RNA sequence: GUCAACCGAGCGUUGAUCCGAGGAUGUCCGAAUGGGGAAACCCGGCACGAGUGAUGUCGUGUCACCAGGCGCUGAAUAUAUAGGCGUCUGGGGGGAACGCGGGGAAGUGAAACAUCUCAGUACCCGUAGGAAGAGAAAACAAAAUGUGAUUCCGUGAGUAGUGGCGAGCGAAAGCGGAGGAUGGCUAAACCGUAUGCAUGUGAUACCGGGUAGGGGUUGUGUGUGCGGGGUUGUGGGACCUAUCUUUCCGGCUCUACCUGGCUGGAGGGCAGUGAGAAAAUGUUGUGGUUAGCGGAAAUGGCUUGGGAUGGCCUGCCGUAGACGGUGAGAGCCCGGUACGUGAAAACCCGACGUCUGUCUUGAUGGUGUUCCCGAGUAGCAGCGGGCCCGUGGAAUCUGCUGUGAAUCUGCCGGGACCACCCGGUAAGCCUGAAUACUUCCCAGUGACCGAUAGCGGAUUAGUACCGUGAGGGAAUGGUGAAAAGUACCCCG
RNA sequence: UUUGAAGAAUGAGCCUGCGAGUCAGGGACAUGUCGCGAGGUUAACCCGGGUGGGGUAGCCGCAGCGAAAGCGAGUCUGAAUAGGGCGUAUCCACACAAGAGUGUGUGGUGUAGUGGUGUGUUCUGGACCCGAAGCGGAGUGAUCUACCCAUGGCCAGGGUGAAGCGCGGGUAAGACCGCGUGGAGGCCCGAACCCACUUAGGUUGAAGACUGAGGGGAUGAGCUGUGGGUAGGGGUGAAAGGCCAAU
RNA sequence: UGCAUCCGGUGAAGCCGCCGAGUGAUCGAGUGGUGGAGGGUGUGGGAGUGAGAAUGCAGGCAUGAGUAGCGAUUAGGCAAGUGAGAACCUUGCCCGCCGAAAGACCAAGGGUUCCUGGGCCAGGCCAGUCCGCCCAGGGUGAGUCGGGACCUAAGGCGAGGCCGACAGGCGUAGUCGAUGGACAACGGGUUGAUAUUCCCGUACCCGUGUAUGUGCGUCCAUGAUGAAUCAGCGGUACUAACCAUCCAAAACCACCGUGACCGCACCUUUCGGGGUGUGGCGUUGGUGGGGCUGCAUGGGACCUUCGUUGGUAGUAGUCAAGCGAUGGG
RNA sequence: AUAUAUCCUGAGAGGUGAUGCAUAGCCGAGUGAGGCGAAUUCGGUGAUCCUAUGCUGCCGAGAAAAGCCUCUAGCGAGGACAUACACGGCCCGUACCCCAAACCAACACAGGUGGUCAGGUAGAGAAUACUAAGGCGUACGAGUGAACUAUGGUUAAGGAACUC
RNA sequence: CAAACCAGUGAGAAGCGACUGUUUACUAAAAACACAGGUCCGUGCGAAGUCGCAAGACGAUGUAUACGGACUGACGCCUGCCCGGUGCUGGAAGGUUAAGAGGACCCGUUAACUCCCUUUGGGGGUGAAGCGGAGAAUUUAAGCCCCAGUAAACGGCGGUGGUAACUAUAACCAUCCUAAGGUAGCGAAAUUCCUUGUCGGGUAAGUUCCGACCUGCACGAAUGGCGUAACGACUUCUCAACUGUCUCAACCAUAGACUCGGCGAAAUUGCACUACGAGUAAAGAUGCUCGUUACGCGCGGCAGGACGAAAAGACCCCGGGACCUUCACUACAACUUGGUAUUGGUGCUCGAUCGUAUUGGGCCUCUAACCUCGGACCGUAUAUCCGGUUCAGGGACAGUGCCUGGUGGGU
RNA sequence: GUGUAAGUGCACAAGGGAGCUUGACUGCGAGACGGACAUGUCGAGCAGGGACGAAAGUCGGGACUAGUGAUCCGGCACCUCU
């Protein structure tokens, strides 16, 4: 819940809301997961904290 | 140097001290950086010298972490990588405010109270700078054939608006001003090179007239890397086809001989320490700063007077009658005042001949047909945030999650939203001046205080003292003009 | 302060100093007063080591009515002369009506606001002065106490006598019992130590919690030195709303 | 503050009196005494502008008052000395009190309170020659005691690492961290103060080195062994069989029950269905007899698998001494 | 091999240490130092001190690491073992107080503060009573038969009738 | 003749608690706390539950004969009946409902037009495709509603009337209603208001005590009932000794109080040449009226007044705080669902334009995303952290985000 | 006796019946009453249309006095408002 490696997406802070509409401070943390992505076409794969936005950005590739 | 005096030793006409510029010296703790640690203290490794009969012993240096590179090494293992070393360059902490940015509340008002307000305030945190930040419209405007980056002022106006439509909050457009730089580029529609991965009909296919010699720019798809030149506002650029064309040379579009498309070298540019090319090449103002020099004119006389600058009388000078001191009110007494002058050396602000780059293989004006200019971006569904705007009919901005575009008969804006037309190029980038602040220094000023005031602090003050801590936190000025601070005698 | 105080209602030991309606805003209004007058005035800003000059950007009134279109000395209402609401500053003289008080038409008197300066009030600012219980953010504390963690130390003396053990009884083996040994025990009495039950004194005390007589445990859930960790809406808590540095 | 400018060392402001005047807040070019350096008419201007109170604040001084108290449970008297003064100090005599302390050593802590010398304002709840007062001087002596050179617990810090909006939080290798473990000291004497430190006498254990006497190799060579090499075997028992033991796949013989068929006699509704007894099969429920061949279960042997040597190659490469760990016990 | 075999551990006792020292006292010498200097044996009691980190017995089952000894991985042509030898071992604390007028309590305060030493007579004793060593009478005193208060002693007879 | 110091009062009846023990430092040491005994429930091991926005650590280097939570509290006899309410536990067939998808209606705009007017589309309505606005129905999980269980889970266990051989009764039947309507035991008790209930014991006298009766206002069986040996600085009561606690105080030795010398305080304080009584009055007067009495001043004592001093009254009320409780409001932490993403494939089975079509649901597989706290290597000379490699197990689950619904005095 | 309590009124009816029918109108409103204020009450006359009565005239709710709710936010219809 810290940071996504490439997108640079630090979690943002905002306030929730009731139906009565009374505020309270809360947070949002980007959807971060690690995968053993492919780096070089030689087969070397490594792990990097990536979010869904980055994944669908598809800098990381699959076989 | 001072308290503080005092002595005692002493230093000077050759110029000692005093002030300024550069330099060296700088124990230890303290980012502390050789390891450790209860700060000012313990314990080592490595390289060079020295002394002892040698050791003992001594000095000197170097020895942190992280970041970024370079060279060497390489584990699982085969390549290679992590890791491992060693070396250069940076940063590390502190500082009053200001600025940016990440986060961010309640007391309070609403006469209660949740929305709301208090307010993005205090406070915490990470950054740089002397300013920062913002900054060249994807802005406004509204038919005028208008504005023309940002920033800061005074308006516009407590108006339009927002709000349990309450308390409250609060624009924009336009106008007048300060300051100005309409300011130049990178990277995708061709090519030369360092290139590789792939393959050969390995010859009739590759060079821009004619003769001749010579022997995979992949066939097909996709992605990545390297570039001249294409970056709209009347709507705009190129795989090919109609016109003038202000130097030369070579090599290319897989070869050699007209037409077409590029790159390299000899010459007018574009400018350059720059936000749009990078690194280097060096210096003149009586400019200032750091300290300094000169700088006028009454012993004038008398009176009170302890003491005169005072009262009276003369004469005084002034480009200087700000100021302070000297025995009471001083321009004619001293420090000094206007004015003039001045730096061996160093430093901040202003030009000028070594030396450097580029380009004139590039540039300017003229007639028609056919893969580029910011993508996970604009916009979208949900969720929230900032714009006066609290979902309200809600644009514009940002963003968390899922989604997701066109590229010129493209986009987005014009305050739900649509059509004709109206106006300006988003997703890349930087860039002075106007502005804010003052821990620090200088010079001046005050209808500012004059010791319970004024900074807590005119004095050994952030001390004594209190608290183990964070922290709190005092009271305490004047003898005299000068110490001439009471010799000596007497009581005790 | 009170309806009301000589008050036995509050405050004042005394003296001296210090101590309380201030201050800002083209803020708003009214009253004084000052200049000009259908006009009044400028902000910011530029240039005079000096308050000058420039600067009309802007604001208020000269016209109001209507929510608005819009109209305009009228306008709104309304289907409307058909009067009413609001203004036409305000009045004088002439005529027309009813004399529903006044309205409707003519000729003159012709409209007074604005910017200082000082003042009361309101305005937002802490807004006449001192004063709270408390909420929130950042930090400082476990040198007492609570708990716990590691390492050490402490518990004079004197009794009680489990299991177990051996022998003798007893079994067929037992089991069971007498005898001597053994000495367990949150066992007993009682010093150090640690506590706090009663009384007394003290309660401007020797002491911000004690002194003296007695008072319980006193080999353990014990106590004690040592050094460490647990931080505030949290700790800890053999639980009382206790302790967390006399709070 | 502005001003015509003045008042004053022939005495300003301030302080304390006196006089006179205004209805008031006051005033007086109104003065007497202290004071010895600045005030200021008038007319405006601006204010931190007027104190008795707020259990106000700070300072000073009141009263209760010369009152309460002088801080234990042990307690003194006296002689003589110093001194101005002597219950309180010094010396002496007796008395009393503690004596698991009210004595003697340390740690923690404090830091000069230790000793000597001088004086007694201030401090000691009184005086005070005395003091833990002040003033000056002196005083702290370690290879062997203690803290670092050593090692570690609880726990803290922490490269890299992991996680975290920032800050930071964790925890590995490591490094810190005593209240523990590790190495050596005794008695006497000494000054006014130090002592297991100084002196005396006698010992010790750790760290470096000496070089010889023991005396030991590597650079000679003797000892114990030790193990990485060519030729086959485990009656067990690969492959046609024999003796003995229980079982049955291609149903012969015999009976019986009858999926279903052909029917022979009787019963039954008038005849029907149907039941009973039986005959021929068929079985709702396919072996025995015999040989060729091929495979499956044990026997001896044929060629390749041994009873580790026959030369060699104790010819040559190896050292243990002496110290050798970030490792093991 | 069951051997008091062997090894390890081990307070204590004897000897040397020590013909030394100290010593009660003797002499001259006074604020007090100096020289000389006798005996220096026995038994018996006896610890909470030491053997002991031991022995027995119990469950609640009672640190780590180092130093030391020892074994080897990586070397090697000079180390091992003693001793005459004169050499060589840091820095810092070391005074004083330390159940107190010196520390923590604002004081020269009837409080608290951890470890060590533990005499004699009675006694079980580390209680208690009196004493040595040694240190104190802890800083207001002098005088007065009052109340009254506090600390105490004694009390005719009655014995809880006071009083919750 | 234990002569000193030192050195247990004892016994009886009972209440509560098993006891040793701990606690409200600095007013409460108990009957409270705590425990040893049991009970219920949760907890399958990267556990349950904790601290922590995370890694991670405790739990534990433990493993259901362990750990956590809650209740009662040795031991013995026991621990009755009630599942409507609230909870918890199982069952989701039905009804209601999330987000998310979605596209019928309705609405806006505009090319063409549509009457007539000119000549080179608007003024008297339709509505083009897209654009958009509100906008559908349709798919939806948990939960709630619903069905059962559960009381050592929180909790309840009645009233009404009638009904005997003299006498008061109910020991039997009928009423309502809820789920049932208090069983054993004990009971004017630590609960009993009348109440000092009545009776008996103890005393002359007993509102306390003990022992019984039961009219239990308003006991009661794990927020446990009844007894209980021992224990207790616990509660009540009685008895013998005991005594100055008392009848009823007396004397005496001590340190103060007193006088003398020395040093030298504090609270309070508008004034002060400060009497009495009756009256008056802001309603109890040293200070007013009236009358009485009284030379000025001290010292020791005693406390009735000076509404005496100390603390801006606790109680009460009035404008406000903090903490706490809960089915008060509004939320939020945590727990829980689905969709969506980290996201892959085959086979089957189910639908709206029995032989032609509808793309998603449910299942079984598999590796390859992902997890692994399994193993074994390496970084390493030492490393249980960590990173990489291999294999092994899982595996498209899980976890994680975002939206959403539940629950939510934990905050 | 007079719709719903009491008072005030009411026979000239405000009491019944019938006929007819909508004035329980539209826009104003001279002036008043009460109101601290927001509000609340009464009312002759003027313009269109209608109702009853031939006409005269009466008709702007019930014999009167109770039967009620501010502001915001929102919903719905019409207009020669933007
Ligand atoms: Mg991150
Ligand atoms: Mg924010
Ligand atoms: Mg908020
Ligand atoms: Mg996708
Ligand atoms: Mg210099
Ligand atoms: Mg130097
Ligand atoms: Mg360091
Ligand atoms: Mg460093
Ligand atoms: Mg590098
Ligand atoms: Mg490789
Ligand atoms: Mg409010
Ligand atoms: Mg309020
Ligand atoms: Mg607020
Ligand atoms: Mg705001
Ligand atoms: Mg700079
Ligand atoms: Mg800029
Ligand atoms: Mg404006
Ligand atoms: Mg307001
Ligand atoms: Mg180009
Ligand atoms: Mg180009
Ligand atoms: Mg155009
Ligand atoms: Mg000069
Ligand atoms: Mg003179
Ligand atoms: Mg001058
Ligand atoms: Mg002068
Ligand atoms: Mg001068
Ligand atoms: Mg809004
Ligand atoms: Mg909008
Ligand atoms: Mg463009
Ligand atoms: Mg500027
Ligand atoms: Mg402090
Ligand atoms: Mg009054
Ligand atoms: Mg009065
Ligand atoms: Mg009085
Ligand atoms: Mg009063
Ligand atoms: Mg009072
Ligand atoms: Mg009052
Ligand atoms: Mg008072
Ligand atoms: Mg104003
Ligand atoms: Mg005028
Ligand atoms: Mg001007
Ligand atoms: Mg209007
Ligand atoms: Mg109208
Ligand atoms: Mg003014
Ligand atoms: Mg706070
Ligand atoms: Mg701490
Ligand atoms: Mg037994
Ligand atoms: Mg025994
Ligand atoms: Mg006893
Ligand atoms: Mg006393
Ligand atoms: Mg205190
Ligand atoms: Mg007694
Ligand atoms: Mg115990
Ligand atoms: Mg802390
Ligand atoms: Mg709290
Ligand atoms: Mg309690
Ligand atoms: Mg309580
Ligand atoms: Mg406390
Ligand atoms: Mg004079
Ligand atoms: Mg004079
Ligand atoms: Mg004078
Ligand atoms: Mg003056
Ligand atoms: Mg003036
Ligand atoms: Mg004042
Ligand atoms: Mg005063
Ligand atoms: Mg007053
Ligand atoms: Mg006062
Ligand atoms: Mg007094
Ligand atoms: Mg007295
Ligand atoms: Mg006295
Ligand atoms: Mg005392
Ligand atoms: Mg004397
Ligand atoms: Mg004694
Ligand atoms: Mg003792
Ligand atoms: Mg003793
Ligand atoms: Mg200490
Ligand atoms: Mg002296
Ligand atoms: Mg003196
Ligand atoms: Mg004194
Ligand atoms: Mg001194
Ligand atoms: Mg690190
Ligand atoms: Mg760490
Ligand atoms: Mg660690
Ligand atoms: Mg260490
Ligand atoms: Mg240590
Ligand atoms: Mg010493
Ligand atoms: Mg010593
Ligand atoms: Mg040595
Ligand atoms: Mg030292
Ligand atoms: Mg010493
Ligand atoms: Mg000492
Ligand atoms: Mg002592
Ligand atoms: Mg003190
Ligand atoms: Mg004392
Ligand atoms: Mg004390
Ligand atoms: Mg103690
Ligand atoms: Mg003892
Ligand atoms: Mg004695
Ligand atoms: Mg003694
Ligand atoms: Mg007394
Ligand atoms: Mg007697
Ligand atoms: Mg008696
Ligand atoms: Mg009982
Ligand atoms: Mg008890
Ligand atoms: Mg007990
Ligand atoms: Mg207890
Ligand atoms: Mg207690
Ligand atoms: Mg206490
Ligand atoms: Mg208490
Ligand atoms: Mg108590
Ligand atoms: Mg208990
Ligand atoms: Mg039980
Ligand atoms: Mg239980
Ligand atoms: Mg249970
Ligand atoms: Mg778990
Ligand atoms: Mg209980
Ligand atoms: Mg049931
Ligand atoms: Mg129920
Ligand atoms: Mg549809
Ligand atoms: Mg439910
Ligand atoms: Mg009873
Ligand atoms: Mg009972
Ligand atoms: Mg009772
Ligand atoms: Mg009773
Ligand atoms: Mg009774
Ligand atoms: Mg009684
Ligand atoms: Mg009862
Ligand atoms: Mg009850
Ligand atoms: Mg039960
Ligand atoms: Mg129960
Ligand atoms: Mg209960
Ligand atoms: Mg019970
Ligand atoms: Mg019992
Ligand atoms: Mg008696
Ligand atoms: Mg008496
Ligand atoms: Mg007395
Ligand atoms: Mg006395
Ligand atoms: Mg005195
Ligand atoms: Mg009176
Ligand atoms: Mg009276
Ligand atoms: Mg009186
Ligand atoms: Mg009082
Ligand atoms: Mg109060
Ligand atoms: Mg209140
Ligand atoms: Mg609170
Ligand atoms: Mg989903
Ligand atoms: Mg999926
Ligand atoms: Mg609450
Ligand atoms: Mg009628
Ligand atoms: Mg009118
Ligand atoms: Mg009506
Ligand atoms: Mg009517
Ligand atoms: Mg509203
Ligand atoms: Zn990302």
């Amino acid at each position: 819940a810290a940071v996504c490696d490439i997108c640079g997406k630090g979690p943002g802070f905002g306030k929730s809301v009731s139906h009565s509409h009374r505020r309270t401070s809360r947070r949002w943390n980007p959807n971060i997961q690690p995968v053993r992505a492919v780096t070089r076409p030689g087969g070397n794969k490594q792990r990097i904290n990536a979010c869904t936005s980055c994944i669908k950005a598809g800098k990381v590739s699959r076989a």
